[PDB]
Order: C-alpha cells, then sequence, then structure tokens
C-alpha cells in the first residue's frame, strides 16, 4: 500500500530526475538512490517489527524533500518549477500520512 | 542451502538481462545489479546465523528484486512482460523455500 | 529545519565549486560532495528523533565539512579552492553550529 | 594476524584475474573487486575488537568471496583451474578463520 | 586534536602518491583514496564520542591503510619501497597518539 502510494512518487520524480545534466552526475545520482532507496525502507520496515526502521523511512522522506529544494532552488540550472516541486509534494505527503498512521498504530501496540 | 542454489538461478536468468539494460537508465541498472547479486550475501549471513530477524532481511531482499521487475518493466523498455513473468517464477519458487525456513523457525521459537 | 535552511546557505554556497573541482581530484571532488549534501540527512535524522548522540554526529559532520575545505584549499596539480572561499564558507558553517550549538543545548535539558 | 597473510596470497593470486574481466561486466567486476581487498578489513576489525559477531562477519564475507568464484565461472572470464587454485587458498584462511572462532568460543 | 594534524601529514605525503596509480588499477585506487581521506572521519568521529569502540574503528582504519601500502608495494609496479618506508614513519607518528589515546581510556574505564 504505501509502496503502491510510493510508486507514483516513483513515476513522477524519476523522468525528472533521468532530465538532470551530466553536469551534476553526483547530485543526481545521490537523488536517484534516495528515490528509489526510499522503497527499500518501506520494505524492510515491514519485514520487521522495529518502530526504528519506520522513523527510517521518515527521514528518507524529509530527505526527499530536500531533494525537491535542491533541483528547485540551488542547481543551476534548475531542474524543477515551483509547480512540479508542489506536485511532488502532495504525492509524498500522502504516502507520509500513512506513515504516520503506521507509527501510530504500532506505537499504540506498545 | 538449495535456497542459494535456486536464487543462483535467478541470477543466472535476471543477470544479462540487467547487464543490458541501457546506460540511459544507468544509475537504475547498477542500484538493481547490487541489489540481484548482494543478495546472495543476506541469504549467507542468515543460514550462518540464529536469528530470525536476518531471514526476515533476507525477505525483505526478494520483496525489493520484485520491485525492481515492476520498476524495470513499466520503463520508457527495460524488460519485456515474458522476462517479468519468468523471473517470478524464479524468484517465487526462492520465496516459499524461505517461507518455510521462516515459518519453520518460528514454530520452533515456541 | 531552521539549521537546514541556515545550512542550505552553506550548500548554495559550496556546491557549485565543488562541482567545479577538476576531475584528476574526481574521487575527493565527490567525496566532497557527498559530505556537504548528505549533512542535511545528519539534520534531519536528528531532527526525527530525540537522541543527543545523532546530533552530536551531525557535529562531527561539520567537523568533517571543514576538513574537506582545508585539504581542498592546500592541494596541488592542480588547485582545488582559494583560501578566500574556504574562509567565505567558514562563516556560514559557523552560523549552522551556533544553531547547533542552541539546539544541543535545548536538548540536553 | 596470520588471517591476514594467510588471506594475502588469496588476493595475489584473485587480483590480477579480477582486473583483467572486461568492462562489460564493469559492475560485478568492481563488487567483486570490492569483496576481495574489503575482506582484509574485515579481517583486521575482528582482530582489534573482543565481538565474537566480528568473525561471523569475516565468514561470511569468505562465503561471498566463494560465490563470486561460482560467478565469475558461469558468466570465459575465469578458467576452472584458476577457481581450483582460488578455493584453496581460501581454504587456507577459512581454515585459521575456524580454529580463531571457536577459541574465542571456548569461553 | 594533534592527531588530525598528525594525520594530515600522511594525507600530504601519500595522495599525491594515491593520484598517480594508473587507471589500470582504477578500483583499487578509489578504494585506497577511500580509505585515506576517509581516515579523517574516523578520527573526527572518535573525538565527539566517548565510546573506546570509536577508537577502535579508527585503529582498524589505520591498520586497514597499513594493508593498502603493503598492497600497493607490490599492483606489481606502483609504490616504491622508499615511498612505503616514509608513509610507515608518518603513520607511526598517529599510532603513537591513538595508542596512549586508546590506552587512556582504558584507564579511565
Amino acid at each position: 500500500l504505501i509502496v503502491e502510494r510510493y510508486e507514483r512518487v516513483i513515476s513522477y520524480l524519476y523522468p525528472i530526475a533521468q532530465s538532470i545534466p551530466r553536469k551534476h552526475g553526483v547530485a543526481r545520482e545521490m537523488f536517484l538512490k534516495c528515490l528509489l532507496g526510499q522503497v527499500e525502507l518501506f520494505i524492510v520496515a515491514g519485514k520487521s517489527n522495529q518502530v526504528s526502521k519506520l522513523y527510517a523511512a521518515d527521514a528518507g522522506l524529509a530527505m526527499l524533500r530536500f531533494w525537491l529544494r535542491f533541483l528547485a532552488g540551488i542547481q543551476k540550472p534548475h531542474a524543477m518549477t515551483p509547480h512540479q516541486v508542489e506536485t511532488a509534494q502532495v504525492l509524498i505527503a500522502e504516502v507520509g500520512r500513512i506513515l504516520g498512521s503506521w507509527i501510530a498504530r504500532v506505537n499504540r501496540k506498545g
């Protein structure tokens, strides 16, 4: 589920990562690793019983958002527009709301 | 530990297909290769341990490899649907063994 | 995310310079870049968490970034950074380290 | 570190072979090299430590080194003579690691 | 933190040498560079943190670094014994400062 919702984010952001110039090869690779790697953080938290793993998935999402701010506003030329950021932020916040509940459900079963 | 040998079968099928992925998706292709081959290590470490957590970590690795199939299929084209189906069989075969091994250390943890 | 906003200032000053580092120092250039950017995750991890140990690791990160500056201003065949760029960056990093100071304070509570 | 010195024989024999793998197998060639050379660290770390987990870790690394050989065979890129030789050298290392672990497990 | 300054000499001596290793040994070159420069973080992280385990990691790091020299000495022809001899002495100077550092937190504890 969370992975299904998150594939929407990958579907959106992946072509944008692809577009990024080779001039920014290293930032771009780190972005891609952050973006695809996030599935592994969800899967791992799924196949385990530690909240620390969901907390890690969470950091993963916050880091992906940083990447949007980087591509939008630090990288020259910029690789995203205010509205592309916004669209991505929306896709991500959905996943983050699911995650927030998941974490709450688990911390309730203390 | 026929599970490593069933898994070497997944490798034999998937590797030359991954190797043929175009450099246009160079980073996805490398992350995939790394996931594909580094999996063995999850299986090694699991068998030379006593903790179910390392069986789960192995399972996560398999679930991640299936994500890579969905991801690579829906690209543009990196895997023919026949290739996806086929690799799914091989992976499923490894997984049922892993399922039992897992449910076995949980029927033993009682 | 205030400390991160401040740190983005360090990034926007240092990223184009890092990126401009001649390819002959390709390995170092990459490690630099990974340290500079990865550092945001050190703050986020600390942020999405309680433990001071995580705020300490974000402080080591900065300490490692400062090493990269000293190293890059020093190296040769070819050069990589000027002592003036290093000096400018430290001004940006020190502000981030002061905010990190206030934040470690508030937490060690 | 009797084990590192023995392992160095493994590196000596295996590293040139690793090198001459065509760039076609770029990623696998590099992960292999990294396993081969990274193994020394696994040994060093277990030595500058008490935890047995560092030793099993080192054992895992040897298991994985064994997989790379099976892999470079079925790929042409490694003669079965080479596998034969290399497996012996690794067995030699694995021997020493075997003892070392047992001696740490006896209390 | 005279330890980092003492290590920077090791870096000074060794970096140019690492750099002039041919691309023929490209993968080994980089692991060597990663261990070499990477070591600074090991020391830096040790300092911020009381755990002896971090000091052992650093020692393990220095140990790994000495391994690289033997490996590059005989890549068949890529580091002269003299060069190795000279690096040994500079690392040894770091070795002493760590050995003391490690051994004092074993008195303190």
